[PDB]
């Protein structure tokens, strides 16, 4: 927390450095190094607020000289704790929140510590869009490196299917571009293989038209659990792409659209959207709704930037989260039976236990084409375990373990990003053996030394 | 747009600046040079993207040795057209677009190029929140330096009354801070004077809790204009801080939730908001949703950050405005049918005249103390022209003269952020003489030579 460090190392570190520096004395400190993910306290020597790539370059090789562990930060959003370390330093980019947006290029050069909100306010200016993460305050960085899923990804792929190009600083201090056409190694390994390659400082996206879109949000009882799911896989095995349908497994929140009899018991959230003509989407989603019998439904045609920050309206953050995630291939009667047991013992009003159907343009993009695994199953599952007091850790973790533990047998892969503290050896298996070995190849290269292990880390071959 | 530079203070300029020129043979020039109003067509020497407080401090010293006008931009919404200037510098500030957020504090440090929507993405992370206006890719700078307000106002006040400090670069490239303890008659008069003492590169704002905001927003036939204008004009006089109820009359949008049959004829869309609990909420705009029969009605609790990204869902962004706009402090039967009478002539469907009304919060603030006038006015009306061909200008822009000359014994004062490019000689009626004194007063001190004159300007002395 306060290591010796080399003064000649340190003032020029500082001379090349035009960002703020916040060392552990300082009465910012604590708040600064707090992340999303509350059970995670850790005590950084220094956190570097970067606010531009020379920032960058400066910050990596005074880490490298100076040997402190590296954490980046993003948006802070990471389920396993990365973006922050003890004793290192944490390069901290959320002041580095720039977005051009070229209308006739339909294309968007965003810097690697925008928040979503920021990306979709200024694309959103000129009707465009591309994909990316549900809740508005996720970070783009960490979202994009892992792949990114949302709301326009049926229809236009993940955050990866639309990146064109990075910039990207290397360990070695070097900054490099990476696209199909310059180190094209590095472009396949970034677009899935998370921070483990350099601190990406820009980000090149293609962008769509993305005008307003009909949204659909209602609650199903649980006894009518298996009915709405099986009608829910069934219908989307088969769906346009331009319908999104989820479905979130929680306690019924305290709102004035749902009924006081059902606040606070485990209920059905399904949330739909259509990617296209509203018109059109009041159609597909009126055909979709009485799945079960509908309760506290809400309808609105929303600009894009709205559904983006529509997840979800609650009262409060929750500080503590835990969370287990993985694929399914397929969803049978038996698995989702499971589901819904554990869902029924769900304890915080936080907790939820998402239901995810991707496929569509995700699924065409072939295999091997970037570092994303797992594009050919289109379930996720995610026991998103929420809440506040410190107390309870042992029994939210444990529901998540258990759920997980039930379905393991119907489970392959995982999202990276999904993963919680404790599953650094699941990276192979989230990968496969062909993806995992092609990573360590280009860690090789790029990272020999293993700077970057504050991720799902791929060491080098 | 083509001038002729000194090579010793260009070359100054540019071992000083950090951030990105575009000079007019700049394949990014057209694009970069365009602002929100299509009408104005404009070809600065010069668009100087500024990265930081230095390089804001660089252009400002440029332009005033280079005798180059100066423009300022933040998210280039001017109604006037401000943010270009031929044949000048623009001092670009999209790209300063960070925003720090205390959760502890509850506090923000927003840079002056921020969008809305960047700035309640970043303090929605924490549930915080302060007023702002309601179309989130307006720029924090201008909107803020002229008072701003929208949904939060009538609880919360205007942005300004949010306010506690600002670095603001003035003419002679000295940065200063502001407060109500330093340089407090730069900070009396930044709370409501534009851009006319320095170009501000950050905005500190006092925050608040804003959790689900219960939301509605419905269609009455123009028929019924009479009976729902005079409902809520008497309801708003005595009406809870807490509601805030807009009525903007307009040809019916052809959206789903609307009948085919209203599609493209003339409505009131009333939008109306419970700022506090949803259960409350609910009651308060069941109660005023029958000012006239309700068509199209969406109903929908929402995070604050999807309340500030909703208006407005259209599927085209419109190139070319004209508005015209003033205060009312009382809305008679006669005005009222005047308005419905220009209304029932609106062409353009992007063409809306808004019925606002404020008050509440913002009327509790004494009139002298900061420089926003009009507080205890509590109606605005703005007659917004919106469309696309340039050959149609000549029509619209005769709708809005004749609508604000029917109205004009009714009106009083005017908002600086809703001034056409034609209504520099409104300054004056817009801030009254004292105001208007005062102002000067400070100008004559910070900004002597009216360098900074891309505004409604106030000379000095
Ligand atoms: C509430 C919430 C909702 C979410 N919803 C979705 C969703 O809808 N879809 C989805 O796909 N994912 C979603 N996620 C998961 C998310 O993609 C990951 O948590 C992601 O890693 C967050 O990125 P970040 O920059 O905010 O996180 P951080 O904790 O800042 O970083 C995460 C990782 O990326 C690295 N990193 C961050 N920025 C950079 C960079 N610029 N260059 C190099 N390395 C970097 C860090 O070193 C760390 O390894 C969500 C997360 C949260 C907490
Ligand atoms: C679609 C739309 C919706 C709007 N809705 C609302 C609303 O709900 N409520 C409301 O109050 N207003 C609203 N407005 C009006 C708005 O407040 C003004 O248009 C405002 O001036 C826009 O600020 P900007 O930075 O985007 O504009 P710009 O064109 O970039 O700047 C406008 C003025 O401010 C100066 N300027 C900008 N940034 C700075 C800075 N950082 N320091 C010094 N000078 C600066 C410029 O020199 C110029 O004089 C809206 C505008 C638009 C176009
Ligand atoms: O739902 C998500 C995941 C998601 O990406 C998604 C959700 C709906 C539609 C498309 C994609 C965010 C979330 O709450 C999570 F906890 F999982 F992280
Ligand atoms: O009509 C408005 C709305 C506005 O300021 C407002 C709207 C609702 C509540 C409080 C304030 C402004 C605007 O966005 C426009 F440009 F059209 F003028």
């Amino acid at each position: 927390q306060f290591p010796q460090l080399d003064p000649a190392t340190l003032a020029a570190f500082s001379a090349a450095f035009r960002g703020e520096l916040i060392w552990p004395s300082d009465a910012d400190y604590d708040e600064a190094r707090r992340i999303w993910n509350g059970t995670i306290d850790r005590r950084p020597a220094l956190i570097a607020r970067c606010t531009s790539t020379p920032d960058v370059v400066a910050a990596v090789s005074f880490a490298r000289k100076s040997g402190l562990l590296v954490a980046v930060r993003g948006g802070g959003h990471s389920m396993a704790g990365h973006s922050v370390c003890d004793g290192g330093i944490v390069i901290d980019l959320s002041l580095m929140n720039s977005i051009k947006v070229s209308r006739r290029l339909r294309r968007a050069r965003a810097q690697g510590g925008c928040l979503l909100g920021a990306f979709d306010t200024a694309t959103q200016a000129h009707m465009l869009a591309t994909p990316a993460g549900v809740v508005s305050h996720t970070g783009l960085g960490g979202l994009v490196l892992g792949g990114g899923f949302g709301w326009l990804s049926r229809k236009y792929g993940l955050s990866i299917d639309n990146l064109t190009s990075v910039e990207i600083v290397t360990a070695d201090g070097g900054v490099l571009t990476a696209s199909d056409t310059e180190n094209p190694d590095l472009f396949w390994a970034v677009r899935g293989g998370g921070g483990n390659f350099g601190v990406v400082t820009a980000f090149e996206f293609d962008l769509h038209r993305v005008g307003p879109v009909r949204f659909a949000s209602t609650y199903y009882s649980l006894d009518e659990g298996p009915q709405v799911i099986r009608a829910w896989r069934d219908h989307m095995a088969t769906a346009p792409d331009e319908l999104t349908w989820a479905l979130y497994l929680r306690l019924a929140p305290p709102l004035p659209e749902l009924p006081a009899d059902m606040h606070g018991k485990p209920v059905i959230c399904a949330m739909s959207c259509w990617i296209g003509d509203p018109h059109e989407g009041e159609r597909q989603l009126e055909s979709i709704l009485h799945a079960g019998k509908p309760h506290g439904l809400t309808k609105a045609t929303l600009p894009y930037r709205a559904l983006q920050a529509y997840s979800f309206p609650g009262a409060v953050v929750p500080d503590r989260i835990y969370t287990k995630s993985g694929y399914l291939n397929e969803l049978s009667d038996e698995a989702t039976d499971t589901v819904l047991e554990h869902a029924a013992d769900i304890a915080s009003p936080f907790t939820q236990l998402e239901l995810l159907y991707l496929g569509g343009a995700v699924a065409r993009v072939p295999d091997d084409a970037t570092a994303y695994p797992n594009r050919q199953s289109p379930f996720v599952t995610n026991l998103a375990a929420a809440w506040m007091d410190p107390t309870e850790d042992a029994r939210h973790t444990a529901w998540a373990r258990e759920g997980y533990r039930a379905l393991a047998g119907h489970l392959s892969g995982g999202y990276v990003n999904f993963m919680n503290p404790g599953e650094a050896d699941r990276t192979r298996e989230a990968y496969g053996a062909a993806k995992f070995e092609r990573l360590q190849g280009v860690k090789a290269k790029y990272d020999p030394t293993n700077l970057f292990r504050l991720n799902q880390n791929i060491p080098p071959s």
